[PDB]
């Protein structure tokens, strides 16, 4: 409705790269669960940017 999607995207590319480097500083255990989050992550920002 508003149409404010760079604005938000750049914000969803901010968690992207948390995650991404939260991913090398955790247990391996958890490290599977980061992974499992970011292969949703990135589909929410591919579809935003589309």
């Amino acid at each position: 409705q508003t149409n404010q999607f760079s604005k938000y995207w750049k914000e969803v590319d901010m968690k992207i790269k948390g995650l991404l480097d939260k991913l090398n500083k955790s247990s391996d255990n958890v490290k599977k669960k980061i992974e499992a989050l970011l292969v949703e992550y990135l589909h929410f920002n591919n579809v935003i940017g589309q």
